[PDB]
């Protein structure tokens, strides 16, 4: 029943593509940024704080998986989708780890053009709740976005992953 959706890319430009969807769809965004450079970090993400998003900030592993029981103590709607600034297969791992202790469904969808490697991470990672998404451009990760809320928006309709 209670699915959230998680979004891992490398490039800045797709993630604001996706954020301003989630946006239009009327619906939460919780940007968990990672950068090399604090000055930089808050210079990038306030382009977001500015546009009406949560924004939580990344150093670490470790530092990434506490932000998301952030998520898990805000919002019990589960009416967000996270996004991350990063394609490490860690970074999808610690997610899914810290969902599972909630119980929760987990619609991860990442971008990354070498899909062979994409095959094995699926095998991987790929839980009963816990859904596999991999794409190879911005439009083919926005479709899986607005499917999303297409989903929730009325009920569970975890069914739909093509």
């Amino acid at each position: 029943m209670s699915q959230i959706f998680v979004v891992f890319s490398s490039d800045p430009e797709i993630l604001k593509e996706i954020v301003r969807e989630i946006k239009r769809q009327g619906v939460r965004v919780v940007l968990l940024y990672s950068d090399q450079d604090e000055k930089r970090r808050r210079e990038r993400l306030e382009e977001f704080e500015k546009q009406g998003v949560d924004v939580r900030t990344v150093e670490d592993k470790e530092d990434f998986r506490e932000n998301i029981r952030e998520i898990w103590e805000r919002y019990p709607q589960l009416d967000v989708v996270v996004i991350v600034t990063t394609d490490d297969k860690e970074w999808i791992k610690d997610f899914i780890e810290e969902a599972k202790e909630r119980g929760v469904e987990v619609f991860v969808v990442y971008n990354n053009k070498d899909d062979d490697r994409r095959k094995e991470a699926q095998q991987e990672f790929r839980s009963d709740g816990v859904d596999v998404r991999t794409v190879s451009d911005k439009e083919e990760l926005i479709e899986q976005v607005r499917r999303f809320v297409r989903k929730v928006g009325s009920l569970e309709h975890h069914h739909h992953h093509h």
